[PDB]
This record gives C-alpha cells, structure tokens and sequence, in this order.
C-alpha cells in the first residue's frame, strides 16, 4: 500500500506530464497521495498562470467578511460579518495597514505560533468565493477555468445527463484570514492556486481517519453538534494543532508560496489561515473515485451551509433518500 503513513506528498511534474490533468491526478494517486488528504504540484518552470498581475486592482470585492471569532485559542468557531464593498487595491491597502499587517516574525513557525497565540483577538476581513478567473485563456495547462465539469463527470460515470454549471472562484486574504475544518461539498476534491501574495498554511486529517476528527468535533462544540448532524458544513469550526496532538488525532501541516498548487481529495478534512495579503483560486472537480464518497457524504439539513444551486442534481442522483429532507434545508 502506498503513503501509508499518509504523509503529504509533493509532485514536480515535468511540462510534458502538465499536459494532461486527469492523467496527473491518477498518477499521483498511484504513489498514495490520497491518503494524506492533500497533496502539494510545484509547476513545471516553462508554465506561467499568466504574464503579470498588475492589472487586478478594479476588481470588486462585493462583500467583504470579517472574520468574528468566540471561544478559546485552540478551540474557537468564527462568524462572519458583512462590510461594505471594496475594490482589490483598497483591499489590499488595508490588508499592509497598521491594524491588519503581518506582524514581525522569524520564519514560519513563528508565525504559525502567533497566529493560533493571537487569532481570537483579532477580525480580519476575507474576500470569500468571488466568481471567477486570473488565469490567462491562454493558458493551455492546469487552467482552473478549463477543467471537466463536475457534471460531464457524472454523465461519463454513471451515464445521467443532470443541469448545472461548474466554475472557479477566487479568494483574497490577510493576515490571520482563517478557512475553518472542513471537507468539500458532496466531498469532492478541490484544487487550489496561490496566484500572488503571502503563503497559506494549511492542515488536513487523511480521509481514513475523518469520522475521528468529527468525533472529537462533537466533543469540542456540543451546541452545534446538536444542532446539526454535519455541522463542520458550516465552515465556522477550528481547532488548533496542539489540541488534534493532545486528543491524539492523526494529521499533517504544510505551506503554499505562490506559484503553488494544492489539491484536497475526497473526504480531507482541511483548515488553515493566510500570511498576509494574497490571491487564490479554487475550484471543485472530480474524478472516477470521487463517485463512491459522494454517495457517502453527509449533508446539512439545518439550514445553515446554504449551497451552490449545482448540488441540487448531486444530492438527487447520488443520494436520493437524502434528497427531500436536504431540499427542505435549502428551502
Ligand atoms: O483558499 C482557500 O480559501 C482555502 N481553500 C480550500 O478550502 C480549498 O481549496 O479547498
Ligand atoms: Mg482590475
Ligand atoms: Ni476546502
Ligand atoms: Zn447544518
């Protein structure tokens, strides 16, 4: 069995292995990258995402979140706060102001231990899940805007036809920006590109070991466990690094720089939080294995994780007596 230690794992693919992305994929899962949950691709060096990114100041950041958190530093759960819109070049003005700059730090691990120090008293604005694209159209290699779609997937798969439309999204952080535990929609894998800017810290359990982290979930946030049967959905919930090795739950740490991809397969639990001031874009795709984990995921019925309208026809064909109690929660 390989990886089976589930460490993560870290690719540096020739330009002629970019060529072909779902080849890539399933090679990287032939040597156990899976079963970290995350997986580091250092691009080819001949590969560019585009020329230059002086131009992305105009765009608009419609609703801006400030990221609220209540609890204790290890174990706390986030709310986030509308504010009023703002262009990426405003953003990133207030992201090197006084108040939210990254502060003085000796390298990572410093950092790392500022933050999860600090993080509480603080509130950071997050630019979250703008529809869109940094990468040049003619970018002819792992083009977040040019991948199969999520559906073509499931019609090449299971032979269905379903509605729906799947597109990558941007995200714009600073400083102590914090993305809670979670795995993806319907458990999909995600892929994620760290256009500019500071780096990204992230942490993941390996998908062997995901109903331990949620055990000790519902230890750590019993109101909201009762609230709800898959309340990490709601993408409010973290937990600190020092508390995962005190409860004895498996798990890795690792850091983008730019210029990185990230991919999460099916059922990573993943977390983590920004440097400084930067861009990603992110996208969900699927792959042949991906089938039998969304057939298995779990849903919010509560109300609360409130989703793309492309779930809809996942949830239907892959979960059909799920369907109606989890439409009702959208509605
Ligand atoms: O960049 C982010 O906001 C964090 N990304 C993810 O959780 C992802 O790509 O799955
Ligand atoms: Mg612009
Ligand atoms: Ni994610
Ligand atoms: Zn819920």
């Amino acid at each position: 069995a390989q990886n089976p230690n589930c460490n993560i794992m870290i690719f540096h693919p020739t330009k002629e292995e970019f060529n072909d992305f779902d080849k890539y994929i399933a090679y990287m899962e032939s040597q156990g990258a899976h079963r970290a949950g995350l997986a580091k691709i250092i691009p080819p060096k001949e590969w560019k995402a585009r020329e230059t990114y002086d131009n992305i100041s105009e765009i608009l950041i419609a609703t801006p979140l400030q990221q609220v958190a209540s609890g204790r530093a290890g174990v706390f759960t986030q709310y986030h706060k509308k504010k009023k819109a703002m262009t990426v070049g405003e953003y990133r003005h207030l992201a090197n102001s006084k108040k939210y700059q990254t502060p003085p730090h000796q390298n990572f691990e410093d950092l790392e231990r500022k933050y999860w120090k600090n993080r509480i008293y603080n509130s950071p604005i997050y630019g979250a899940d703008i529809s869109g694209s940094l990468f040049d159209e003619n970018t002819k290699q792992w083009n977040l805007g040019h991948l199969g779609t999520i559906q073509d997937l499931l019609e090449k798969e299971c032979g269905v036809v379903i509605e729906g439309v799947n597109t990558p999204y941007l995200y714009f952080g600073m400083w102590k920006t914090t993305f809670a535990w979670h795995t993806e929609d319907m458990d999909l894998y995600s892929i994620n590109y760290l256009h500019l800017g500071e780096p990204k810290t992230w942490y993941v359990v390996p998908p062997e070991h995901g109903q331990r982290l949620e055990r000790l979930a519902r230890e750590l946030f019993p109101g909201s466990s009762r609230g709800c049967g898959a309340f990490l959905r709601h993408k409010v919930a973290l937990i600190s690094p020092t508390v995962l090795k005190e409860n004895g739950i498996p798990f890795n740490r690792i850091t983008q720089e730019a210029g990185e991809f990230m991919v999460t397969f099916p059922y990573g639990y993943h977390a983590g939080f920004n440097h400084g001031f930067n861009c990603a874009e992110a996208i969900n795709f699927a792959t042949p294995r991906w089938i039998d984990y969304g057939k298995m995921a779990s849903q919010c019925s509560c109300g609360e994780a409130r989703v793309t309208f492309s779930m809809d026809a996942f949830v239907r064909i892959l979960q059909p007596e799920r369907y109606d109690l989890w439409k009702r929660g959208q509605d």
